[PDB]
């Protein structure tokens, strides 16, 4: 009898033995899962759910056929004491048979979305990881871009440039711009893999935010510096080109003028000769039409002062370098004063001289024309006595002592005008004095007067002489 | 008788001592005529006109009345000796009466053109005196103006000039030759001074010819001097203007090209992270894209360092100064080739490692497959075994013995089955090392078919159990 109840006891101490080595299973196991506190690393949170599986893998199931073991034991010693009659047993209350129903609803409750957890969390540190790398990276090469930028940018290099050299410095800043655009599509990645990184709560947004943040500020900097470049050698280039134009158009205006002045400069020393106040004159009337000329040249020579003037005005309302200099001419807007001033102080010199000449010729004139009226009476006057002389013979008396009576009549008549032929001598010495050899005012010539006169006095001491003999060699 | 004889004698006595008081004076004066013996200056040869109005007025009329006293003295005493008979007088043979007729005759030749030669030298001396100083003074200041010219003519400033330096000296050197056309006359004047000035025998028509000639020689040696600079300056202007528009359009290119560069050296760089082999062909599809912009890419670079080479030969083909530095661009050539290298050598670097990301997609979905197709077979198996324990109380038969006999079939068929969710569960730990979490082809997941395996193992447990009972509340 008690052979039977020697294995009844083994058969429901077994169940004590169990039920309770199970529950202090989901005991020490619920508070396992139920945990959920995050990790560092991916790789580490990865080994978490390592962990999860060898649980929900070889640990978990063999309970899960151990609960049910239970209950089977629950039943193989109930409806079995049954078929003996002595009330069975429902052991240890701090061992329910009926709430190990609760215990595993407990696990399975802990348990609930942990490896959901796990995963997710897995794949946060996924992108995180990632992103961070990413970042890291794609901001490094700009930062060593941008290193310097700035700087350069601030240089002022096209202050004592030439509106080549600015106009170079101005192509070269186009390809600074153009690589600056190139990069700017960089500059809006590298904030958006620190935004996701936000969005993902990564560990360290704060300083991935600040390294975004002076990258952000910067590439503002940057643009606006860029900016003020472009527009000071935008001005720089359009004072220079201004400049230019001017000394260009000073040059081509002053040249021509440079020629004028020496030009005329020779022309009022030009050296001259002449023997008529006709000759005279013609000098006279171009110097008459250069003078003419003069009006107008003092316009153009104020004119081109004025160019130089606005010049040194821009250059000096800018304080910018580029000697006044003009590269393209020779001479200074000051030795071109200095010409003019000597053009002016030629002209009365030249018209002084020309005024002298012109008094000479007329002297010469005076001379001349004196000369002929003398002359042109003397000649008919010598010329009308030899005709009176030649004549003498004829008298009605009968010749001789009325003859003679006229002769010396005629020879008092010229004794009487000798004074004239002295003056004309006199006259005659001035013209050639006066290197005149030239007289259209007569057709007599010192010589042609003095023969007659000569010839004159000679017929008459000849005649009266005759006349002598006549009186002599019959009375 | 002999009172008459007296006067007589005094009245033939007057005839000797004047007869040759004359004649020793056409004696003494045809030397002084007849002359002709030029001077140095004209103001001296003046004074020789002088000479001869003293002559020709004061001096020989008074002896033309001496040479008709005479002659009528030898009438008056000899028609004289006529009326008183006795044979008058023909006195000294040395003092003819008959010949004083050629004695003066004589005079009359060496006076001549006397008067007529010294006013031509007259004319002579003033034409000369005054071509001569005027030759002086034109000349005088040309020379002034060439000193030096021909030296800085020579300068070669122009060689290591600028493109612009040596348009402007182009520009100064139209000045040049502008002023230089100017003088042009001058020059043909001075020849024209030296030419009269010899037709008049000029004194000093040596020098005079000599000093013009080198003019002549230098105006020549100047001209052509002049045509030299231009030819420089216009070939150096040619050659400045090649080299610069090389340079330019060398820098319009390598800017761009550099910029192309860059790019690719990020995009061959950029960090990507997929999760599916379609994502890994996109970017595979995409270099492959890329790589095949490479061949024009190339073809663009060797372009490119085909303008280089020309600048750096033109220079090198004339000796020319200007470093073969481009003003226009920064980017050098040199590092333009290092750059290319990059590139190229990220290529292979890109695609090895887009190599392996492909592999890993293929091998996770190799896994993806192999975990599906398990599962695919395992779900559908539990739940026909769960059906055929849901029935096997039927029996044709009568119940429990029979449908025992099939629920330990069915247990062993469980048993024999096990291998299979092993096998699974392998799987599933490949699928999650490898950072795959989804899995299209199976609806399944690990977790399904471990509840289904644990709900089967545990229903069979219970089934069994339950029939046992009955097997025994019956039995």
């Amino acid at each position: 009898s008690s052979a039977v109840n020697q294995e009844n006891e083994r058969l429901m101490e077994e169940y004590e033995r169990l039920a309770s080595e199970l529950l202090e299973w989901i005991r020490r196991t619920i508070p396992w899962l139920e945990n959920r506190t995050p990790e560092k690393t991916m790789q580490a949170m990865q080994k978490k759910l390592e962990d999860f599986r060898d649980y929900r893998r070889k640990h978990k199931p063999p309970k899960v056929q151990e609960k049910c073991q239970l209950e089977i034991n629950f039943n193989t010693l109930q409806t079995k004491l049954r078929i003996s009659n002595r009330p069975a047993f429902m052991p240890s209350e701090g061992k329910m048979v009926s709430d190990i129903a609760g215990a595993w609803q407990r696990l399975e409750q802990a348990e609930k979305g942990y490896e959901e957890w796990l995963l997710n969390e897995i794949r946060r540190l996924e992108r995180l990881e990632h992103l961070a790398e990413k970042f890291r990276q794609k901001a490094s090469t700009h930062e060593t871009w941008a290193y310097g930028k700035e700087q350069i940018l601030l240089q002022k290099d096209y202050e004592s440039a030439s509106l080549t050299e600015v106009r170079a410095l101005l192509r070269k800043h186009e390809a600074f711009e153009s690589d600056l655009a190139a990069h700017q599509d960089r500059v809006e990645q590298i904030a958006a893999i620190a935004q996701e990184l936000n969005e993902l709560d990564y560990h360290d947004a704060v300083n991935v935010n600040d390294r975004c943040q002076k990258i952000c500020d910067q590439w503002d900097r940057l643009g606006t510096l860029t900016q003020k470049r472009r527009e000071a050698l935008e001005r720089m280039e359009k004072l220079l080109e201004t400049i230019d134009q001017l000394h260009l158009e000073f040059a081509k205006r002053a040249a021509p003028f440079n020629n004028w002045m020496e030009g005329a400069m020779e022309d009022l020393q030009d050296m001259f000769i002449v023997h008529s106040i006709e000759e005279i004159q013609s000098l006279i009337t171009a110097h008459e039409q250069f003078k003419a000329t003069l009006p107008e040249a003092d316009g153009e020579r104020q004119s081109i002062m004025a160019i130089q003037n606005e010049v040194e005005k821009v250059i000096q309302s800018y304080n910018i370098r580029i000697s006044s200099s003009n590269p393209y001419s020779t001479v200074t807007m000051d030795e071109l004063r200095t010409k003019w001033d000597k053009v002016k102080q030629l002209v009365p010199i030249r018209d002084q001289s020309l005024q002298e000449e012109l008094a000479r010729q007329h002297a010469n004139e005076r001379l001349r024309r004196q000369f002929a009226a003398q002359a042109n009476a003397i000649g008919p006057w010598i010329q009308n006595k030899m005709e009176e002389i030649a004549r003498s013979s004829i008298q009605i008396t009968g010749a001789l002592e009325d003859q003679m009576n006229q002769l010396k009549q005629y020879e008092h008549n010229i004794i009487n005008y000798k004074n004239n032929i002295d003056k004309l001598e006199g006259d005659h010495q001035l013209i050639q004095e006066a290197l005149v050899f030239d007289n259209k005012h007569t057709n007599y010539t010192m010589e042609h007067i003095r023969v007659g006169w000569e010839l004159l006095l000679t017929t008459i001491a000849r005649t009266i002489n005759e006349v002598e003999t006549q009186i002599l060699t019959r009375d």
